């Protein structure tokens, strides 16, 4: 997160660090055995970690699960990152708490101008790479659809929507990937791309989660 601050030790119970070794990308808890992140953070050897805040220090209330099965959306395409989603089921359900808590799923999709919450361990600069030791938050508005296809022409598809600032300066980076952007309570974006990190005219791109509200529950209820 460039440009953001520090959250304060888990004032983001939903949030996870996917780790394989290192953290790679962040996801959201939505239940206590399944995460929400972002398909192109896939790879085999996941271990989901809740309650953190130092991620490099155990420091009490983290919880390391294995992940039992990655579901990556079946019409995910790499090239586009068009449906980049995945869904984690936990090898265990995980002890909810005051700092591992569940968000909600959206119910209607949200409006240009809905302020939201992004967090995550991702890189701090703008121009480097400096990646923090807790979690850093960032309050960022959705822009209009209009602002969003202006700044990524043919590049922003229905299942996308673009947050942040025009101006640059504050936004997600790498290693913030697949984490959640949380607007009145629900999980309405997964971070997902964008052309560098706090670069004018250039906002991050997030996959929209109520578009995918049916596909989550119906996969989550057969497996
Ligand atoms: N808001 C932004 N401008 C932005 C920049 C990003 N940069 C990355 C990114 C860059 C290099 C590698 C990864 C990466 C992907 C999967 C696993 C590990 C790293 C990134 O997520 N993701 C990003 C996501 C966003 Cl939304
Ligand atoms: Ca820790």
């Amino acid at each position: 997160i460039v440009g953001g601050y520090t959250c304060g030790a888990n004032t983001v119970p939903y949030q996870v660090s996917l780790n394989s070794g290192y953290h790679f990308c962040g996801g959201s808890l939505i239940n206590s055995q399944w995460v929400v992140s972002a398909a192109h953070c896939y790879k085999s050897g996941i271990q989901v970690r809740l309650g953190e805040d130092n991620i490099n220090v155990v420091e009490g209330n983290e919880q390391f699960i294995s992940a039992s099965k990655s579901i990556v959306h079946p019409s995910y395409n790499s090239n586009t990152l068009n449906n980049d989603i995945m869904l984690i089921k936990l090898k265990s359900a995980a002890s909810l708490n005051s700092r591992v808590a569940s968000i909600s799923l959206p119910t209607s999709c949200a409006s240009a101008g809905t302020q939201c919450l992004i967090s995550g361990w991702g890189n701090t600069k703008s121009s480097g790479t400096s990646y923090p030791d807790v979690l850093k938050c960032l309050k960022a508005p959705i822009l209009s659809d209009s602002s969003c296809k202006s700044a990524y022409p043919g590049q922003i598809t229905s299942n996308m929507f673009c947050a942040g600032y025009l101006e640059g300066g504050k936004d997600s980076c790498q290693g913030d990937s697949g984490g959640p952007v949380v607007c009145s309570g629900k999980l309405q974006g997964i971070v997902s791309w964008g052309s560098g990190c706090a670069q004018k005219n250039k906002p991050g791109v997030y996959t929209k989660v109520c578009n995918y509200v049916s596909w989550i529950k119906q996969t989550i209820a057969s497996n």
